């Protein structure tokens, strides 16, 4: 499953050699937050370009479900992150590392994956008065070539579009490599 994506990544994410697929990785994650907005449960989305070759997408929605199937011991979160709009599990497969943090029902939940493989079970890491989902990922440098860093203008163009196609949703874009920030929202 995850191995299929890792073997023929271009097929799932787009061209791995010119930045297209690299940025589609971000947009797949953003589309999940947009869907939570369209369901009427997320008002703000924050996309952050970190200085360590990762991007985070944060929303203030209900949170990815965190319950466990008692016979299987696997959380819903993990199912969502690992099982095959190409889906966040593709992004996971093609990240050297992905971190998931969910704020839901008063608790913070966290799980780490490498190349889509969960490193330990979803675990409680604190309490919180907020809700939402944060996905931070570091793209696989075995998959992506030539353009391996995120480029502000590509994200800015598409995030602006996503904000005007989903009117009422606030999308912030923050770049920690230079302090650049934008706020996209349409009425
Ligand atoms: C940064 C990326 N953001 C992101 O993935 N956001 C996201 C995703 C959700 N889900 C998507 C599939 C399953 N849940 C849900 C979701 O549907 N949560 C949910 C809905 C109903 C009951 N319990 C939990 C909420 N937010």
């Amino acid at each position: 499953g995850l191995d299929a994506v890792r073997k023929r990544p271009g097929m799932y994410i787009g061209d791995t050699d010119d930045g297209t697929g690299l940025h589609h990785m971000v947009f797949e994650v953003v589309d999940n937050a947009i869907d939570e907005a369209l369901a009427g449960h997320c008002k703000e989305i924050i996309v952050t370009i970190h200085a360590d070759n990762s991007v985070s997408v944060q929303d203030d929605g209900r949170g990815i479900p965190t319950g466990i199937h008692p016979e299987e011991g696997v959380s819903a979160a993990e199912v969502i992150m690992t099982v095959l709009g190409v889906g966040v599990s593709v992004v996971n497969a093609l990240s050297q590392k992905l971190e998931l943090v969910i704020q839901r029902e008063g608790k913070i939940h966290r799980q780490i994956y490498e190349h889509g493989v969960p490193q330990a079970p979803l675990a409680v890491t604190g309490e919180t008065e907020k809700t939402g989902t944060m996905v931070r990922f570091w793209p696989s440098l075995e998959t992506f070539t030539n353009v391996t860093e995120f480029e502000y203008e590509i994200l800015a163009k598409r995030l602006r579009e996503l904000s005007f196609l989903n009117s009422g949703v606030s999308i912030r874009l923050r770049d920690k490599r230079d302090g650049k920030e934008d706020h996209f929202h349409y009425e």
